[PDB]
């Protein structure tokens, strides 16, 4: 393929956060989260696959 | 009816309020809370009702 923001891109709406920690007696818990979207292709002309290597 | 404090009342002594969230994995839980005791009749003959109107 050929690598250019105008043939294909992955959207990150959101980046790696932690949210404030969570107590529970002695210890805690903390929870992370994002968002993603995988691989879009704008223009499908540009990519050639390769299968049964 | 007579309507009179001396006959029949209702007490509120606390009113609506709500208490800070409480946070659990990804969402929250805001509980409220009040207080009420009903229509008290202390004097009863001051009271008519008709039936089957």
């Amino acid at each position: 393929y050929e690598k250019n923001p105008m043939n294909m891109s992955i959207e990150i709406p959101e980046a790696f956060n932690m949210l404030p920690a969570q107590p529970k007696d002695l210890h805690f818990k903390v929870p992370c989260t994002s968002k993603c979207t995988g691989l879009t292709i704008y223009r499908p002309m540009t990519i050639v696959l390769i299968t049964g290597v």
